[PDB]
């Protein structure tokens, strides 16, 4: 798979993921790229703030889907 993540700073990064990857897992990949703590990370999928425990599959996030990164820091 692949998806896209977005930063208010415009900054659009891509990511590699697995269908069953958790949001905590997506956050871990963001922390790698943007070095931003997962607990200061809030992901939104098409206007929905994603829950750390559920997986990309639950939120029906398929390939090429875009999540917007919001920081609760």
């Amino acid at each position: 798979m692949q998806i896209f993540v977005k930063t208010l700073t415009g900054k659009t990064i891509t990511l590699e993921v697995e269908p069953s990857d958790t949001i905590e897992n997506v956050k871990a990949k963001i922390q790698d790229k943007e070095g931003i703590p997962p607990d200061q990370q809030r992901l939104i999928f098409a206007g929905k703030q994603l829950e750390d425990g559920r997986t990309l599959s639950d939120y029906n996030i398929q390939k090429e889907s875009t999540l917007h990164l919001v920081l609760r820091l």
